[PDB]
RNA sequence: UGUGUUAUC
């Protein structure tokens, strides 16, 4: 801190004025400074003069150098931040060229500054605030290259793209979603632990859910195409995202989501049915598959219920069967025991059993009495284990 | 008995 601006005790001076420090050309010291900046945050919330907020403009967001400076600063890009909603709210004859000078400044800038930890955070501030055309220029300086997947792993510019995501309207990001939908760009950012809640929220905002019911219809044919096209490269690549660490939500998320329904059956017929068994013993794709039990339509169901019961041969030498192996394995387990929970909600009336025109409750009275049948065969071996004293309690419960 | 994301003075 200048000099001037101290005490006798080498601290910052208390009653020292905005105007003081506007009109000493320091300002630049005090925003970078945690008590001078303290200072400024403080005093530019109060009432200014048409003259103090001239000078702000003209020190904080005026210059490309100094605005990156202050930007990319730890304490200055909160006082970036207010000093672009005061511009935003001061309708004098500066406006237009104050917000493009904002926009060319950030936009000549946007990789870098949506990569820095502080600067991200006055990226995501002008999207949400400055005006719509403006805002729209700003995603239009996102890289097209690999820095795009830089951003969207990053743990600081994944929160652009989500920022992006949230309050532009799609027109303006489709080439994000193209991008994504790439083979080898869609394998990179699923596979990421910042990357996939990028496409997760993506493909959030391109649902057609009760948070989109006022789009226009020509928005929602727009929405519509964008995430037929992503939802074809994640089908294509659904074996390798549902096993994999961070991707698996994304599957689980489609999956779930009735919204998706259409979706969800591709998912489930293109990499789940006839991979059950093997998918049950994985640690990632074990959650797919519990979330595809439980979602799936009553014709798929069946076909996945009659998979584990008897889509299988069992050891030649053994007899031990794919459900005997579920049932004890560490993550089949987990699979069995939501088998159990569907059939007795089911039967008990906690779950719909008609769809597709038909009551289906003979089904899953089928289905339980097979489980019932082998967990009370198997009893002594299962209540060695927290799992198989589980689905006693459950079947124990029902009874009751 | 089994996984992540939700980040600044």
């Amino acid at each position: 801190l200048p000099t001037w601006s101290l005490d006798s005790n080498g601290e910052m001076r208390s009653r020292l004025s905005l105007s003081e420090v506007l009109d000493s050309g320091d300002l630049m010291k005090f925003a970078v400074d945690k008590t001078g900046c303290q200072f400024l945050e403080k005093a530019v919330k109060g009432s200014l003069t048409s003259y103090q907020k001239f000078q702000l403009f003209e020190q904080v967001i005026g210059r490309k150098d100094d605005f990156l400076k202050l930007s990319t600063n730890i304490f200055g890009n909160y006082l970036v931040q207010s000093v672009i909603g005061i511009s935003l709210a001061t309708n004098d004859d500066g406006y237009t060229k104050r917000q493009e000078k904002l926009k060319n400044f950030i936009s000549s800038q946007m990789t870098d500054m949506c990569l820095d930890k502080f600067a991200c955070r006055v990226i995501q501030s002008s999207l949400q605030n400055m005006d719509l055309s403006l805002a729209c220029k700003l995603v239009q300086a996102l890289p097209r290259d690999a820095r795009l997947i830089a951003i969207c792993v990053d743990q600081n510019a994944n929160h652009v793209i989500q920022k992006v995501v949230a309050v532009i309207p799609l027109k303006n990001w489709e080439f994000i979603v193209d991008f994504v939908a790439t083979p080898e760009h869609l394998r990179q950012i699923c596979s990421d632990k910042y990357g996939c809640r990028v496409v997760q929220t993506i493909i959030e905002k391109l649902t057609a859910d009760s948070m989109n019911v006022d789009l226009t219809s020509a928005a929602q044919n727009l929405r519509e195409r964008a995430l037929q096209r992503l939802m074809t490269s994640v089908t294509n690549r659904c074996q390798e995202l549902a096993t994999n660490e961070y991707a698996n939500y994304i599957i689980q998320h489609i999956v779930s989501n009735d919204d998706l329904a259409v979706y969800r059956e591709c998912i489930i017929e293109k990499c789940l049915m006839r991979n059950l068994l093997s998918l049950s013993q994985e640690k990632f794709a074990s959650h797919v598959v519990e979330k595809a039990f439980l979602h799936a339509p009553l014709e798929l169901l069946a076909e996945m219920m009659d998979e584990i019961f008897d889509g299988y041969i069992p050891h030649p030498d053994t007899g031990k069967d794919a459900l005997d192996i579920m049932m004890f394995h560490q993550f089949g387990n987990y699979v069995v025991q939501c088998m159990l929970t569907i059939c007795c909600d089911a039967v008990s009336g906690r779950r719909q059993t008609k769809e597709g025109g038909y009551d289906h409750a003979i089904s899953f009275q089928d289905w339980l009495k097979k489980l019932h049948s082998r967990v009370t065969k198997e009893r002594h071996r299962l209540s060695r284990f927290s799992s198989g004293k589980k689905m006693i309690e459950t079947l124990a419960n029902l009874r009751s």
